[PDB]
């Protein structure tokens, strides 16, 4: 188990903070489609 590949794809699509990519994947539980929503903080 590693949350890397998904967070490493989230930085490729979105120039964000590392913590954003790392949170998106861990809160989605390794689900890329749900992490694809959580990665986008509107703010």
């Amino acid at each position: 188990r590693k949350w890397e590949e998904i967070a490493e794809r989230l930085r490729e699509e979105f120039n964000i903070n590392p913590e954003e990519a790392r949170e998106a994947v861990e809160k989605a539980g390794g689900n890329e489609e749900e992490a694809r929503r959580i990665v986008k903080k509107r703010l």
